[PDB]
């Protein structure tokens, strides 16, 4: 009722929020799920403070986050049903003319790119409320 910063063991805490660095060979759907499975959801990120702790913890070969193209025309979404406030798109980034690249990866760099949701990366972040301490 107080200080918002427990997590569930193997999570990270940020801010108000819980983060789960995994791996495992994964789709973008796939990871969507062992997300969602977990109690959690794919990574929604609404701050360059956010962006920061995610770079400091991403995964060199690349990640998924919850960033999906849901019209097919240019309108992400996170999976939590939140629009896109902050964004750390990669330049030129995301391209019009890539039709099928509905997915959104996070680069070692921390920056964004649109890709085909059925390629398999590495690693994949889930994100979560954190328990708070009452006072």
């Amino acid at each position: 009722g107080f200080v918002c910063n427990t997590c569930p063991e193997k999570w990270i805490n940020f801010q108000r929020k819980c983060y789960y660095f995994g791996k495992g060979t994964k789709q973008w759907v796939h990871a969507r799920y062992a997300c969602d499975d977990m109690e959690g959801q794919l990574v929604s990120i609404h701050s360059p403070e956010e962006q920061d702790f995610l770079t400091k913890h991403a995964s060199h070969t690349g990640s998924w986050i919850g960033l999906r193209n849901l019209d097919l025309k240019g309108e992400f979404i996170w999976v939590d049903g939140s629009h896109v406030d902050y964004s750390n798109w990669a330049p030129g980034e995301p391209t019009s003319r890539s039709q099928g690249e509905d997915c959104v990866m996070m680069r070692g760099s921390g920056r964004w790119n649109d890709a085909f949701c059925d390629r398999k990366l590495g690693a994949w972040v889930c994100d979560r409320l954190a328990t708070c301490t009452p006072p």
